[PDB]
């Protein structure tokens, strides 16, 4: 019979489909709308999770409550974090007590994770390394095209018009790889809601920069940006909600933003028309 891969995030699970194809069962604990940094490992969960020949999570501290539940795998079957095989000169820490997981948005950054997952398959089914290897190649070669273009986006953005709001910091690795300003109202995780101190000093941030939009994500309630933006106008400025972009998990399945590539190109069509004229 074919092994079962569990996987997190739908980033991650992306790569599993394009380099095992349908040479494994796949399963993703979190599909669209799902926040990685406050999610419960259900019971169902775990029973995927103890079925799993290959467990593949991003690491670190993405997953905030699962951490135990991956450690009590190990030792009867493959888990790995992909992301720690990003080297840690290469991570954005925070302030020294933290790394930030998002990782997903530095795309050649994002190499190193789709490279671990393609290396984990080859473990999981050796016998499926030469077809492995030709998607695994034909996925990165995306992967490149997809970096340039996310680069050729940004910079047809005028320097002082990039600047992002959005709903959390989930764009360290996006602001230092394509030069983009970045602020989020919650933190880099959403385990606490921004506290009314830091909603103004955003909000004033968002009014003496004059930005012309700041946006909402698919995976935290709209109502917070949204009270954001009211407090940018009860400022003398008016800001609108540029669209919503993908944080932390990807759009539906079927669609282009239910992939990574297309997640991604959303992200940058999008942002780069709501903060362009
Ligand atoms: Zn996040």
């Amino acid at each position: 019979g074919k092994p079962l891969v569990v996987t997190t995030i739908g980033m991650i699970a992306d790569a599993v489909k394009n380099i095992a194809q349908g040479d494994v069962h796949l399963k993703g604990l979190m599909g669209p709308g799902v926040d990685p940094h406050l999610y419960t490992a259900t019971a169902g969960d775990v029973e995927w999770l103890g079925n799993a020949d290959l467990i593949l999570y991003n690491g670190l501290h993405l997953e905030t409550k699962m951490g135990e539940v991956f450690s009590k795998l190990r030792g009867s079957r493959l888990v790995v974090a992909v992301s720690e095989t990003i080297p840690v000169s290469q991570r954005l820490s925070l302030e020294e007590a933290e790394f930030d997981p998002h990782v997903w948005f530095d795309v050649k950054l994002w190499s190193y994770s789709v490279k671990a997952v393609y290396e984990s398959l080859c473990k999981l089914l050796p016998g499926k390394t030469r077809e492995f290897t030709q998607r695994y190649q034909a996925y990165q070669q995306q992967l490149d095209k997809l970096d340039a273009y996310v680069r050729r986006k940004a910079q047809s953005l005028p320097a002082e018009r990039r600047v992002l709001v959005t709903a959390h910091d989930a764009f360290g690795y996006f602001s230092r790889a394509y030069g983009f300003e970045v602020k989020g109202l919650q933190g880099v995780s959403t385990a606490s809601e921004a506290s009314a101190h830091d909603m103004q000093e955003l909000a004033a941030f968002i009014a003496q920069r004059k930005l012309p939009a700041i946006f909402i994500e698919s995976s935290i309630p709209h109502k917070n940006v949204e009270a954001l933006r009211d407090a940018v106008q009860a400022r003398g400025h008016v800001v609108q909600i540029g669209g919503e972009l993908f944080s932390d998990a990807m759009g539906d399945a079927g669609t282009s933003e239910g992939t990574y590539v297309g997640m991604v190109t959303h992200n940058i069509d999008t942002i780069v028309a709501a903060l362009a004229r």
